[PDB]
């Protein structure tokens, strides 16, 4: 039952982290993993014109058409996916409710899901929830944790039924090639695989990354659940607006789950993503967001190596993952001691898996400013108790 | 594996009876499961207010404190249930939410729920999907439909584990007595079961019924799941935002499987309920609403007996119940009936399990003179066919 698969996903790190800074304060956080920005002011004003025309009633439990249709024109547009928004595009509360309700549209007893990790959170726990067995693929920071098919090779078995790829990834900010999801595409279809993309953070890419959709790839569609949403692009996390795009089997699943589960999305704030979908101004914020990012990425990643951290400069996303494990102490030791002698917060590394040991997640989601202190107190620490 | 589960849920009738109305249109739909009142204006004020104050990030994900502190309020003097905000209270996206993720925190493999009927859709699925069985129990139009503890006694058995409760009662709009509470109670505590008592239609009571909650009965609070929201008693069905009140071991194991799920409700609409709920002008609109809900009410019983089918006169909610088996049509029949030649959508009483048979279920929350034509059609075609 599914009480006794929630008592089989353990404790979340996160969650210990938050509770030991609460009883401190001086601490700068490291740890937050959303925007510090505010959501665009003009997407506010569509959400407050939506209250005015009185979009307060219940809603189709796929979500609104017009915000569907919207997805349809971003995902052909953006990412070469072609999907009917009548029966292929399902809006949630959150991208994060994709998983369990994705998972659960196909899912069997004891099946395996291959989660490469450093991986999200929530990857695991919906793969227990949804009745399965989650089965951690490592990445390496030689591969700049870009996920290496080899890999995925020595975890396979008969049992394999699905893989979660997320790119750009939380916690590592490795970014996907086209080239490594062709192999991976080629992968899931060899083992007959359903596979799920998550790419919340698709805008928030750098250097010479660039964003590729598994699901556009020949014959993927048919196999792929693309995960996506509104939290992370418009800085709308305390929206719970998320969306898949998939066959339509798995959607019309996902809404039977719906039905009993939180039924379907805040009515106004779909008119609100939806417009904001087609409105320039949206994509001016984003872009004004990456830039940002981008320079608060270039300081965190020069501070870190050169007080003597070994750090992989990320390609998206916002978060940066340096490598600890040569100061001679574990993920969550190092992180007790950032946080009592730094008063800085970083989540340790092996919260996002086994992989994860060794190194420590680092959000830059924070006013450059914080950042800058934040680096010189973790040095000084580093350097007072010679662990570099 | 939950997968499995959904595909033990039958598709919903209530889903095929909106599809067969789509490709008509002269259609009256009383089947509406929601208020048809828009959302008081001063609290789509507070969510703007909320939007400006920049309430747009994640929050707790058992809700936001000042809302649970508001609830907490709430509940103590509105239903005489004292509950700690920071442990045994939390906040949901829709009430709907707490049937799958209550049962969760308890029900093992086979275990039965006591769902009485006729009861609302998401009930016996949700228990099916938690990893029980659903067991129906009838409840009589001759008692009101008020659940009768003498029907409980016959249907629990050693795997019995959970019963869950609704009064005011979707589609019944029967309302228990105090008396009928605390009889249940007994039971309840006899049995060692958890009640989950769903009180969404709590302000929508008339004639001499009264709301009372059974986690306010003696030593039934360790044993309860209060279930409660905004959608109803505040027109806001559309903002998604329901709570419940139960023992800190049910909450935490709640707040976890929200983790994997909807993760936190939208921050900036719990900020406007919490608002709403100490604003006057919310109760007045509540009352508001009752009293044109008991307008058409006595519209529908009058016009319903009138012309030939028995009714029950409804105490609470927003619906009422006609018996139809005294015509010689099936539930379904009835409907396809009324929608083929009145053009009046009604849901089938089969919907809402067994002992609906021989029932349908007519929404008043639509205006007064569609429910007076509505009738008119309907009294028509039962003289026209010679049904009465
Ligand atoms: C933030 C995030 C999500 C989804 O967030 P929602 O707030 O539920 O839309 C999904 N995956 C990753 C890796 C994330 O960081
Ligand atoms: C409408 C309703 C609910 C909950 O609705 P939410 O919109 O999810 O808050 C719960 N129970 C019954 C019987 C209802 O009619």
């Amino acid at each position: 039952a599914l009480s006794d698969r929630l008592e089989l996903v353990s404790a979340s790190e996160i969650r210990k982290l938050f509770d030991i800074a609460a009883g401190m304060k001086d601490v700068i956080s490291l740890g937050i993993g959303e925007p510090d920005f505010d959501t665009p002011q003009h997407i506010k004003e569509y959400a407050k014109e939506a209250l005015d025309k009185g979009l307060t009633h219940y809603g189709p439990n796929i979500g609104l058409l017009e915000l569907r249709e919207a997805i349809a024109e971003k995902l052909k547009k953006q990412n070469g996916i072609e999907a009917d928004p009548k029966t292929e595009i399902m809006v949630l509360l959150g991208a994060n409710q994709a998983f369990l309700m994705g998972l659960s549209a196909f899912l069997k007893d004891g099946e395996e899901v291959l989660i490469p990790t450093p991986a999200f959170v929530s990857y695991a726990p919906a793969v227990i929830l949804a009745g399965g067995k989650p089965v951690e693929v490592p990445t390496y920071e030689e591969d700049e944790f870009r996920l290496n098919v080899d890999e995925l090779k020595k975890y396979v078995t008969d049992k394999t039924r699905a893989l979660i790829i997320n790119s750009p990834c939380n916690p590592t900010g490795a970014v996907l090639t086209k080239k490594d999801l062709e192999e991976i595409a080629d992968f899931v279809v060899e083992h007959d695989l359903i596979v799920i993309s998550d790419e919340v953070y698709e805008h928030f890419i750098y250097d010479d990354a660039r964003h590729y959709s598994i699901a556009s790839l020949d014959g993927m569609f048919e196999r792929t659940i693309t995960v996506n949403g509104f939290s992370k692009t418009f800085a709308m996390t305390g929206w719970r607006l998320g969306f898949v795009a998939a066959p339509s089997w798995i959607i019309e699943r996902m809404v039977k789950f719906q039905m009993y589960n939180a039924t379907c999305p805040v009515t106004f704030i779909q008119y609100a993503a939806a417009k904001a979908l087609k409105d320039e101004r949206s994509w001016k914020a984003v872009e004004e967001m990456r830039k940002e990012y981008d320079r608060r990425r270039k300081l965190v990643w020069k501070r870190l190596n050169e007080m003597g951290l070994p750090t992989v400069k990320p390609k998206g996303a916002f978060y940066i993952f340096p490598r600890i494990r040569d100061t001679g102490l574990t993920s969550k030791k190092f992180s007790e001691l950032m946080l009592k002698e730094a008063r800085v917060a970083v989540v340790p590394g092996s919260a996002f898996g086994k992989a994860g040991e060794g190194y420590v997640r680092i959000s830059y989601a924070t006013a450059y400013e914080k950042l800058e202190e934040a680096m010189d107190r973790m040095e000084r620490v580093l350097k007072e108790r010679k662990l570099v």
